[PDB]
């Protein structure tokens, strides 16, 4: 499946892509403002992510550290990004239909949309003012508007133990962006999109 990741920010990027345990295609890249990435997953790959970077530093090899989404020092990353990071979801070719959301779960950092480019379903945008209007308890000082379970660490708001309800910070998330994931337990905002479908992934999309 191809997914054409578009800067539409103002400011720089360094785009992210893994499943956890593996990169996707390059795993990262740098995006200038207005610049496109298109990379190539594999079908069936699930439990992908795509997220943006800011204010990243790297070395000739590759090595370094962003102020949000820090993927272990590295420009190509093989695992997750320290919060606070916007997600782009998806898990592809799952009995014949592909799943895509977008998270707030492990907080906001860049504004994003996350679309089909084939036909068959709809897109989902979080594109609020997430880090203007954060809360002050949940704002990050390198940078972005950390999730609740980042910050305070209870099996309340990381639903620990695979009960937990709604809460004040999750409502926060939920009001800005209605179609993204704001707690574990949240309604799902997933869509089902045909299997086998292509995307775009734009960062600031209302920009």
């Amino acid at each position: 499946a191809t997914f054409e990741i578009v800067n539409r920010c103002s400011y720089t990027v360094w785009a992210a892509a893994s499943k956890g345990d593996a990169a996707l295609d390059a795993g990262g890249r740098q995006l200038n403002s207005g610049e496109s990435w298109t990379i190539n997953v594999e079908p069936g790959t699930n439990g992908g992510k795509i997220w943006a970077r800011t204010d990243c530093y790297f070395d000739d090899s590759g090595s370094g550290i962003c102020k949000t989404g820090d993927c272990g020092g590295l420009l190509r990353c093989k695992r997750f990004g320290r919060p606070p990071t916007t997600l782009a979801e998806f898990s592809l070719n799952q009995y014949g239909k592909d799943y895509i959301d977008i998270s707030n779960i492990k907080g906001f950092n860049v504004p994003m949309n996350f679309s089909p480019t084939t036909r068959g379903c709809r897109g989902v945008r979080c594109a609020a003012d997430i880090v203007g209007q954060c809360p002050a308890k949940l704002k990050a000082p390198g940078g972005g508007c950390n999730d609740a379970c980042t910050v305070f660490q209870t099996s309340e708001y990381c639903c620990t133990t695979g009960k937990c309800g709604p809460t004040e910070y999750s409502r926060f998330f939920k009001r800005l962006c209605p179609d993204a994931f704001s707690y574990v337990l949240d309604k799902p905002t997933t869509v089902t999109c045909p299997g086998s479908s292509n995307y775009r992934v734009t960062f600031c999309p209302t920009a």
